[PDB]
């Protein structure tokens, strides 16, 4: 048989920028196994060009077994806790003036902070605090 | 048999910006095996060009197992939390004057705070607080 | 046989921003086993060109078989909580004089806080408090 | 036989933004097993140019099998909750003088704030609570 | 049988940034086993030539068993946090004066500040706690 094949693509732009099987940016994992994934696959195809195939044998027998088991024998927590953010805090004076113009002028400002602020964005603290945990085998 | 093939695309422009089996851009997981995944397969096609297939054994026997278990046998979990945003938080003394004329002006201002906030996005705390746990096994 | 094919596409224009299997993107996941997920597949697919095919064998045989299971023995929780958001708190005191003509003018201002808040945005806390758990086996 | 295939797309402007099988973005997930799901498949198709398929054998046997259980056997829980916002609180002290003239003007104002609020936005507290669980076996 | 094959592309401009099986760029993983994940394959694939095939054997007989598991024995954990960020906190004692005319002008500010702030962004702290574990075997 005779086969011919032709292709004059005429300014071919192909972008691909970010391509992953388990992407993870600018991402934050907590704590005791708190991200479990098992598998992930990505294959994208793109096509231009001439394809001839012909009594061909592609792919058989594929499998894809997965197991993701959380079995803590004895776990124990006692405090767990994340933040993510704490923006855009503040305290402030702020005085403005523009006077343009007076005469005998007594401008008297008082202005006076006590005490304004204890606590601010404060996680997981324990304070005359007792914990027991008696674990015995025998 | 006579094949012929002929394509001559003009300016092929393909965009493929974020492609992923399992995407975890910007997320936070929390504890004690917060995510748990089997498994996650993403292949987009694009076809431009010319397919000529014929007679073939293209997939067979496909399989996709996935088990997920979550099974601690014995957990202790006394306090567990988290907070993602805390924002925007001010305390403020804000004065403007603007006087333009005047005579024998007498402008006072008193401006006092005591004791504005004592908690502000305080989280997960104990005082003079007792946990028992007696895990005793024979 | 003859078999022929043509295909001249202009200015193909193809976008694909986001695609993914199990996309978790600006996510939170809790804890104690949040988030539980066996498998997730995705594929578009795309089709432009000339496509001839004959006589073939695709696909048979597929299984999808998922058990997702949330089986804690001994489970113990004391406090569990989240909060999201906690924004655009504010305590202010604004004063706005724009006086323009006056004559012995007297513009006494008083202005006083005590004590304003207490608590604000506070979470899991325990005060004086005792927690008893007398797990014990034979 | 003979077979003759053209296509000729003119400006063929295609567009796919967000396509997953179990999406997930900007969700906060909950605790103690909150989100379970099997499987999810997703697949969308679009076709514009020929498609030529004879005697063939597509797909055949498919199963998709999916078992979701909560079952745990002791499970104890003494608070849960979760707040999505908290926002928009102000305590203000607002005063505006736009005075143009005046003779013998004696401008007296006084402000007072005491013990305005105690909690806000609290969530989850235990003052002065016993909890009691003895969990024994034989 | 005769075969030929023909391909002239034009200003041919293929863009690949980012290509990764497990990317993990900008990311930050917790502690206690905080990111488990078995395999993750991305094979993209570009075809822009003719492509001529027959009577192969291409693939067969794949495996992918990958098996994720999180099982403790005895875990201990008193405390756990991670803190992302703490941006934007500022006091200030800001004053802004422009007169631009007077006559026997008097301005007098008193700005005073006491105990504005104890606590600030300060995380995971015991004062006077005491935590008891008698872990014993026979």
């Amino acid at each position: 048989g005779t086969h011919n094949q032709w292709n004059k693509p005429s300014k071919p732009k192909t972008n691909l920028k970010h391509v992953a099987g388990a992407a993870a940016a600018g991402a934050v994992v907590g704590g005791l196994g708190g991200y479990m994934l098992g598998s992930a696959m990505s294959r994208p195809m793109i096509h231009f060009g001439n394809d001839w195939e012909d009594r061909y044998y592609r792919e058989n027998m594929y499998r894809y077994p997965n197991q993701v088991y959380y079995r803590p024998v004895d776990q124990y927590s006692n405090q767990n806790n994340f933040v993510h953010d704490c923006v855009n805090i503040t305290i402030k004076q702020h005085t403005v003036t523009t006077t343009t113009k007076g005469e005998n002028f007594t401008e008297t400002d008082v202005k006076m902070m006590e005490r304004v602020v204890e606590q601010m964005c404060v996680t997981q603290y324990q304070k005359e605090s007792q914990a027991y945990y008696d674990g015995r085998r025998s």
